[PDB]
């Protein structure tokens, strides 16, 4: 430079360098990094590159670094980049010697994916739990509340008369898909990448087989270039996250509406609300309005990494360092939405009257028309007889469950005594007793149906 | 006032779903079909609506359907030409259904034929790639870490790189296709079918996997949608790399392959200067089908239950992108099979200093800690620059120096032929791995087609 | 073989890029007229060219153009009519010209029109709005904070909240406005033009604002489409708000407004039940327009100097986004100028309980502190509770025994009117408040027009 | 619940707590939350509810509080919620009495904004500083290096000789608009939204116009029920922050490829690169590679709040607590880019050799045609005529540059002896004088016009 202005720090650049500094959040590979570099230690040793006394002593001196992260006891270095290196430099003031021979034809780019996947393995484990526990909960209440009635809405507008636990089991059902494509992504990620070196694979021949079975691992990654290099498993992982966040942020855009006064059929618990100092009624649903907030946050860090990976050349790229905070704090949010969720859905209570007085007669009119084509007439036919019904009671200024059944075969001579059962909100869910309609049968058709899957994914 | 003509336009959808209208007949025939044994039709009646619903097929098929200007949508168009071909018969087929149920029916129908298309498409262009591996494993070039020179390797570990992606993009499809066969219909508008249809039937004559579990999710769910359209950008985000690579390939600076007459394109006064016009547009289309991605999940956070018009725009996406998908993968196949490499090229980017970590692995595989190693290789680095040759022009006795272990043997790490057979561990670049990654994806891909 | 049918049909433009016939031959007739000030051109070979360009326009005007099976683009296309119009005269238009500006050149120049017509149509919506407001003044209704009632509130005030964020959208559409109006003509392939054609003259014809700085930025950038689509994507978002709060309001739920028959579907057998087709297809908007703008900023990321085929994606992201604005726009304004609000229904959604705060403000307002005051509302709040009876219900002398201070004053407290006219510091919602802001959008408005 | 399982933690639930809580970051709005807090006690005082003693009693008590922030003597509750509950609660702690009427008439709502704008006001201030910094580095070596010519690209082919400064003042006058975009958005945050309540506005009547000029703004905000519930401010700034990154992706993609042995026209200084420890000729770009990943950290934020506003019902709702760690973490992102940035270009070494080698006479086939038109022949003919030349010495097996004058003129009798100022790549770039192209007075006319627009910008 010289001849011009700029930044002319040195040899060095400390912004460069915190810039480039990931152990501040990587530090949690601490777990699986040991974990991982246990396995590559009895990877070498078979592979002949050191004794059955250099394993036990890199192996024991291994544990007693890991100890030391379980207990706050590890002190970090401002000399240290990463945990990898933070591990490696314990290990090295614990043994010395041998210490220099674990990274033996192993890369910091093969190392730290198999951590990566490792940590995921076990993170996306619990995710599956704490959601099954939220189906599980979904499922339950929805077969407790099997009798309560309220409307079923479209451009939220009053449609029908539906059962509430329908409702429920249509978000349940949603996240059983999420529940499937987290098992699909699950099995990706339990692919043992260790083992590729740098970009041409492990030059003095450790067993991949071997290591793959201590560690765990479903299978071996076919290719070094791709093992080092793609991030499938990370992108993949986003959207899933993402996807699910989309099907939470409708429950929570329904449960909110429906907790307004205007609305009134639902109201949350203490717990996950927030009430007004001089006004008792008001109470803000804090918690529905944070899972709403969320699913953008989510989606965005999946668009975020999707664009990193774009037009990006073989093999390795510094670029690729941008997927540990992306998946971590994806994984903390979806850790506790799901639970949230599960204590909202979980502690709220309903207002059966409110719910049911939002029904109205005039959604009926309809059930009016079904009726006469179980009588042989065709749908225009009915569908136009309901409308002169409709019509009718419009002028006598009433409703139309006060029609006269003398009214009503003005009508038509199909009507009979029987059509007062149409009058009945109940008679008019139970219409709908194919499977996946709204009647009672087929409702318990649902919670079985949904019982048996969570069944088949615990495998 | 009572109409405006921008909200009807803007309303409009025949325009694209008219594509549906193979789907659409299929989908009516078989409710029909269906509507029959519930009672609602005589089997008279029921012969009426199929033998017509085909008369309307017909007209689509060569052209000679006539779209009204009062068609709303391809829904409409169907059942208006069905109406005044067979009378007042026809108005007994939508007795029971919704639009609601019967649009994402047909998109489901629709999809399921297509991803079958692509599906075949993307298994042609892995095949394609695993054959050239195989045929050129001799082939060794450089590889890159930071588009920096770091060690040679072979030009088919470099294919199978891509390909293995590409697999596990196949892989999700076929995942994603296990979705989309499932059937919406006797779903209603929101709560399901009032008059008693037998869904199993329908799901049988559709040919369906299964059936919906939930009325209100299967009219206003549209996660197919969506993981199809995330499927389809992290493959193009597979095949951008791809391009990426290639472009950069064929730069005189690399000047490592050249694309046939087909996928480039040249220039008058310029002979040698060959635009790679195929991969500049397959590497511009990632953030096209992304985009639509990104579109769609944003349409539908925050809506609320059930049926709302937001849905509408499933539609335009699923269309774009598969079409993008289809040219896409066609094209690349085309690249591929018949890209040009330069072979001498490649091994002229070949370098001695490449070797130095070999000198290394050398030593620890005969004896010293991985560490002395290292250190020693550095000795014969500095040592051959101080005298201005490569490590290659390096003498015995002058390695010798530095350790006593260099033996005669050191003369088989000068070549690169030597290098690469290093990695034999599954998964490396060596020639017998090559062959295990071949008959892995083969093997692979023989099981998605079962 | 030598020839793809996929990668040419992929390749083409000519199907979308044909909207920019018009300003393309501005562009050229600009051109020769600068070209033959250069000496490339005699005055005669010039009017050839101009006149022969406009028989070109012409065409066009009248639907007789007739394309070609060998026209990849417009460009070509009207130089190919232009050749078999005048001879090979036309084959002198190009020389120091390249596609890469003249491209770039119709783009911006389309582009400034359209933007002139959606500034237009936006500032109707703007001044529709505030109009509305001007004459709903009295109206009250409740506001909303977590969707839970909190206090009373003008309509009117409402309105503004929307009017006031599109006036921003607005000065965001002015500025871009400014940036897209830079000529880019003379810039050539890439270093810029070889035969020192004068770029201020072509501006001059144009009617440009400046011309461009660097020939390898102007004919590869492209921030003037990014800004463009984000413009749209952030006005989606205030369209969107807007739309789901009317839709919240149409509910019977709320029951606050109802919109008219244009932007609104009725039920055959429920002429109660009116849907909200209109403000769907507005919230639907908002992700198709985000999804172009990612998708194009995904196109950028990353390319390399200069000129990239990944270029190419630019014209449909904005001929589609440009013509949802517009659709948008004017439905908007279409269902502001004729809803309904339903007075009655608004009162009857405030409640006394929301005049709990306003007992403390006032006596705040009299003497004690706000604490203080806060916790004799409190005890005003519980005591109507247990005697089973509003606050609106509470006698004074009652009150008293709460504080002293409640004096005959109290009574104005019940009246939601006052409640209101409390906000009077600008910006709140008192009726000399609201004056206030129309008056300001209004001159707001005013400026962005001269 | 009690019925089915689920979550019955009680009536808190610490997942939803911590799930809330924002002091963690929002700390760092100490600064002006406090002068933003001292603001809004003057206006209290005017407005009449307090007195000059009551006024002084808070305003010195705050700059106490400001105080303890400046020395880390603070001590934080986890009793504290976000940092405008810690403020006043130590704030009461020194004052006890009076501090309890600081928030009088005010609502989080309308005081949370007001120190996000008040806060990014100050930071984009830096941030255009930071900006200004980079582009007038990149003019002034494009000054300095006015001399140096090496190849220019299209579709990454070779196309025709160019000046190296005339590819810096490329990414600069696209820097600048960048430049010129921040101006605009700094205008828009620099509004006053403190002054609104919580939605319908202040309701004691306290002065708007004093507030703004005690806090200096240079408007203030048209409604209560806009200024509590928007966001452009913040979504402007993200996206201009996502285009701005877009440039920079593609001048380290250039500097990249340029750094390669295939290229080698740039060398990176050590302190931005990373070599080999048994290749010395290895040097990896991470801080180039480093800058390009964070384009899609960036855009990935504002993706992610655009969705999060996308639908929300008015007025005020929780979703919007998301937009402060967003604007945090890309503030930083931008200041360290930028600043890494500046280093590179201020550091960076050319090859002027390597970068002349790769202009090739092939490229010249083209100048020839030009120098034929100036010969009066029409374009077509002389393209034609410089193709019959570039066939003839591919037959001759020689470079264009060898062909004869004599040779020249069995083409063409316009050749004359003059033809040989063609073979000068030189003589090349020197003809694109009209404005903008890459003749040498063409770049310094470009270096004038960026320097003029940087001063119009300073004012």
């Amino acid at each position: 430079g010289k001849l011009w202005g700029g930044r002319f720090v040195g040899a060095v650049d400390p912004i460069m360098e915190k810039f480039n500094a990931s152990i501040a959040y990587d530090r949690h590979l601490w777990e699986v990094d040991v974990q991982g570099s246990k396995a590559y230690s009895r990877g070498l040793e078979k592979a002949g590159l050191l004794t059955k006394a250099e394993m036990d002593q890199i192996l024991h001196g291994l544990d007693k670094v890991a100890e030391e992260w379980a207990q706050g006891t590890f002190k970090l270095n401002s000399n240290d980049e990463d945990i990898h290196t933070a591990n490696e430099r314990r290990l090295k003031e614990l043994i010395g010697a041998t210490a220099g021979k674990l990274h033996t034809g192993r890369s910091r780019n093969d190392q730290v994916v198999t951590d990566l996947r490792l940590w995921m393995r076990q993170t996306c484990s619990t995710l599956s739990g704490l959601l099954w526990e939220l189906i599980r909960t979904m499922v339950d209440r929805a077969e407790a509340e099997r009798d309560v009635l309220f409307p079923g809405y479209t451009h939220l507008q009053r449609a029908q008369p539906i059962r509430w636990s329908h409702w429920i089991l249509s978000h349940a059902v949603a996240l059983t898909r999420d529940s499937e494509r987290l098992l699909e992504v699950r099995k990706r990620i339990n692919v043992l990448p260790l083992g590729s070196g740098a970009i041409a694979g492990n030059p003095l021949g450790v067993d991949r087989e071997l290591l793959r079975a201590e560690l765990n691992f479903g299978a071996i990654t076919l290719n070094s270039m791709d093992a080092t290099s793609e991030r499938d498993f990370v992108a993949e992982f986003l959207f899933w996250r993402s996807l699910c966040m989309t099907h939470l942020s409708r429950m929570a855009e329904d449960l909110i509406l429906y907790c307004t006064k205007e609305f009134s059929f639902v109201q949350l618990s203490d717990a996950y609300s927030t009430g007004s100092s001089l006004m008792p009624r008001k109470k803000n649903p804090d918690s529905l309005e944070l899972i709403r907030s969320k699913a953008g946050r989510v989606f965005g860090r999946c668009a975020g990494l999707l664009m990193t990976l774009k037009g990006l050349p073989s093999t390795y790229n510094k670029d690729l360092q941008e997927d540990k905070e992306a998946v971590f704090e994806v994984s903390d949010t979806m850790s506790a939405v799901l639970q949230v969720a599960t204590g909202v859905i979980s502690t709220l209570q309903i207002h059966q009257e409110n719910m049911g007085q939002a029904l109205s007669p005039d959604m009926l009119a309809t059930d009016l028309a079904y009726y006469l084509v179980r009588k042989g007439m065709p749908f225009r036919q009915a569908h136009e007889a309901s409308g002169k019904a409709v019509f009718m009671a419009e002028t006598k200024g009433v409703a139309l469950n006060q029609l006269s059944l003398q009214e009503l075969q003005t009508i038509s001579p199909l009507f009979s005594g029987d059509v007062i059962c149409v009058w009945d909100y109940r008679h008019s869910v139970e219409q709908y007793g194919a499977l996946g309609g709204t009647a009672r049968s087929s409702v318990d058709w649902q919670i079985r149906q949904v019982r048996a899957l969570l069944q088949a994914q615990q495998a």
